[PDB]
Formats: C-alpha cells, structure tokens, sequence
C-alpha cells in the first residue's frame, strides 16, 4: 500500500534520468558558470518533512537570514519523453552567503512528488494521516536513494537533503556543500 | 506495494485535477471551438496495454486509415503547483474523420506516467516482468478510476480509453465518441 514506491520510480524515469547525468555538461555551457569557483555541479534534491514549500527559497521561510538568493537559470536541455512531445530542462542556480567568504553556488531543486504526499494527507485523510504521510518520506527517500545508487551515470550528480521546517536551510547547505 | 498505486495518484493532483474542472472553460475561449459541432468537450485518456508510444498520433500505427488529424492546441490555463513555478497547461485537439459525415473534434491525451512503467519492464526486467506490467497497468487503471470518480468536480469530464497496439485507434475513438451524451 506504499504509494511513496511508484511516486520514486516515476521522479526517475520521467526526470532524474535524462536530467542528471548531463547537469555537469550543461553547467559548463555558460561562462559565468564555467569561471565561478565554489561551484558543486551536483543536483542538490530538498526534502522537506512536512512535503511543503510555497514560495521561492530567496527570502523563504527557510531563509530567515536572507542569504540563499536567486542567480539564474542554467542552459536548457532538448529531450522529447514518448517522442510526443519535445521540452527544455532547466534548473535555478542560487547564491548562498557563506558570510565574509566568496559566496557559494548550488543547484537546488524540491522533489516535486512530494507535493502529491502532502495534498493527500489534507485532501484525503482517510487514506494518509499525518503519521502514515511522515513514513511514506522515509519510504520515497530510500527508495529513491537505491535506485539512483543503482544507475552509474547518476551516481555523484546529486545529493538528497532532508531537514525539518524549522531548520535552517541555509545552514543546512552550507554543512553539505564544503563536505562535498 | 503497488508501483501502480502511486503512478495514479501522483496524476491526479499533479495534473488532473487542475485541468479537469477547467477543460470545457478553457476550450470556449477559442471561437472556432465554440462554433465546431461535433465536440466532446471530455479529455480523452489513452491507456495502451503495451504502456509505449513513439510518434504523433496523426499517420500513427495506430492510425493506418490515416484518419486522425492535428488541429491545434487549446488556450493555456496559467496555474502554480506550490507556488514555487508557473507554468501553462495546454491541450491537443484532434480531428476524427467519420467516413462521409462531418468529422468529430476531441482532446485525446496519452498516460504520462504509463511510460514509467513500460521503461521499468525494460531497464529493471528484475523488479517488473511483462506480465507484471500487464497487470499494473489494470492496476493502475482501477485505481485512477476510483480517484477521479471520487471528485465531483472532475466527474464528467474524462474518459478513460484502452486499447491493444493492435486495434484502429480511429475505430475505437469513434466506438466512445458515438456512445457519449
Ligand atoms: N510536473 C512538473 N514538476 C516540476 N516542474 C514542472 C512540471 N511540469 C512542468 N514544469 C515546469 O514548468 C515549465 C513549463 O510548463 P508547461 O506546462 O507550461 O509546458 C510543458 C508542458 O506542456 C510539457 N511537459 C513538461 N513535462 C511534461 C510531462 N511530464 N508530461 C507531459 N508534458 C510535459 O513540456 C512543456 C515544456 O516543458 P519544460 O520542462 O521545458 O518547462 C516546464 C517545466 O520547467
Ligand atoms: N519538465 C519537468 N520539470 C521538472 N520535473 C519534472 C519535469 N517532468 C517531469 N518531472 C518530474 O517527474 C514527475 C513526472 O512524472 P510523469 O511525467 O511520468 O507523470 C506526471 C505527468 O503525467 C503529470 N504532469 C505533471 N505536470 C505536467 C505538465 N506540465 N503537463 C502535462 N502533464 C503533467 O503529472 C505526473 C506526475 O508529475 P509530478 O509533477 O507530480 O512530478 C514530476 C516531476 O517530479
């Protein structure tokens, strides 16, 4: 009855593996990117406990000191999914004060199932509580974490983090970034 | 554990259920659809049992007669999903030739998340056999039914359309179209 399962599956075939085994090349293709140092080339997924987020992370709740900020896009990918359609994969480039250090550049990205969690837990509880939606994280993330772990040209393109609404996502990334 | 469970939900509120209610007001911002007769103003699901599709629907193999025809896409719907991005939601219209009789007008729309499992079968034989698509896909069908038939404001407004690789999809688009008030 684990609907986390299928929701992992899908985030992969239909996104993660066309988008992350050619991030790094794609980050490259812009100057601006290809001189800045501090740069992780590595997708960094966040994970919310709670399965929400409402507005841009610059300013966010998740940013009270103001210091995750918008740089811009990076260059689009050509793909079609199905040969029915053809899209442009893009993602944001943010800015992260590391205080009087060169601020640092990432790219961020929530995990858009997750929404899919939440909704569920308000618009049909019956089917998933509070607790059940909380257990259903841990599901979806290890799961996600195998079959990623599981595919060679994904491995090190990313990075899943997971906090709680009250932390600090700022001084959650930093802790990350000089690890990697 | 039903890697079919999750594929229908996931549909739903991270698509349907914004485009559904909405569907038939979209389409009427158009004049030359408020005028075309002939009209089901129903979002027509296609749900092939092989999960794959490679090409346009027009002069498909699922079109040999070459009866299906790209009309144009319909007004975009401007919606955010967390509020984080906007996007535009737009849809397909299609023109079914009815042999003499002037030809029908629908949306038809493939399965997205149908394809997931079609590249399991392929990339993960281990995890999912053919026969265990096969059975997902009735899976995954039953409980979608079940998710949009539980909202109102969705009711009405789809139509769930399965078929073999095989079959005309022509033949059977108008098999539904004929049949629907
Ligand atoms: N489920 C989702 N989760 C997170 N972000 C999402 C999203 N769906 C769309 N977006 C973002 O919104 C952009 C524009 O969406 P739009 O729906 O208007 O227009 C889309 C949409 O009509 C279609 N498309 C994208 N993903 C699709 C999918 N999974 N199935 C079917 N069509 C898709 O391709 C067009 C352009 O795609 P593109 O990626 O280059 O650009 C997309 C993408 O960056
Ligand atoms: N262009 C893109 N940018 C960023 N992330 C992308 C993306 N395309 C796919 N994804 C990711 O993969 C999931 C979509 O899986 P799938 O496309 O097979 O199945 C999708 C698709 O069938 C439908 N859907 C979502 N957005 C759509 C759109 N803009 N147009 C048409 N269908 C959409 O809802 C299903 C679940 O989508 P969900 O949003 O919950 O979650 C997305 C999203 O996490």
């Amino acid at each position: 009855s684990n609907v986390a399962d299928g929701l992992a599956w899908s985030y992969y075939f239909g996104y993660l593996k066309f988008v992350l085994p050619e991030l790094e090349k794609q980050i490259e293709k812009t100057s601006k990117f290809r001189s800045k140092e501090k740069f992780v080339k590595k997708m960094f997924i966040l994970i919310p406990s709670n399965c929400f987020w409402d507005d841009k992370i610059p300013g966010s709740d998740y940013d009270p000191q103001n210091r995750i900020t918008f740089e811009g896009n990076t260059e689009p990918l050509e793909k079609t999914r199905g040969g029915v359609f053809l899209r442009h994969y893009k993602h944001s480039v943010y800015e992260i004060k590391d205080g009087e250090n060169e601020p640092w550049f990432c790219i961020m990205e929530y995990a858009t199932p997750l929404l899919t969690l939440y909704d569920m837990s308000v618009a049909q509880p019956g089917e998933l509580s509070r607790e059940e939606r909380d257990a259903q994280v841990v599901v979806f993330l290890r799961k996600l974490q195998d079959i990623l772990e599981g595919d060679r040209a994904c491995q090190g393109k990313y990075e899943l983090v997971t906090f709680s609404p009250d932390r600090d996502l700022a001084d959650v990334m930093l802790r990350k970034l000089k690890d990697s």
